[PDB]
């Protein structure tokens, strides 16, 4: 959380729920399939007339698999548009650091 991307950080936490955004109406749980193969399961959300909301829902076997396909897709161009993932859960936080001791 900041004012710039800094990139994939180790959060105190572990979800095996993957959340994707930026996702294309084009794409659907086949093209999803297809990225997240260890995936145990997918779900994308659509419109009553078939458009995806816009995100994604990725399962796998544990905070293990999840995190395996969410540091490498992070960020996979899909469909011509650019797809983010980030673990499902609670708002971690940082540990404040003044001084190494």
């Amino acid at each position: 959380g900041s004012s710039g991307s800094s990139g994939n950080s180790t959060w105190s936490g572990e979800s095996k729920t993957l959340v994707l955004s930026n996702l294309s109406y084009s794409a659907t749980e086949e093209t999803l399939q297809e990225v997240f193969e260890k995936a145990t399961f997918i779900k994308v959300p659509q419109n009553q007339n078939g458009k995806s909301k816009g995100y994604a829902f990725i399962e796998f076997a544990s905070f293990e698999d999840a995190k395996e396909a969410l540091n490498s897709c992070n960020k996979r161009e899909i469909e011509g548009r650019a797809i983010r993932l980030e673990l499902q859960g609670p708002r971690g936080s940082p540990n404040s650091g003044p001084s190494s001791g």
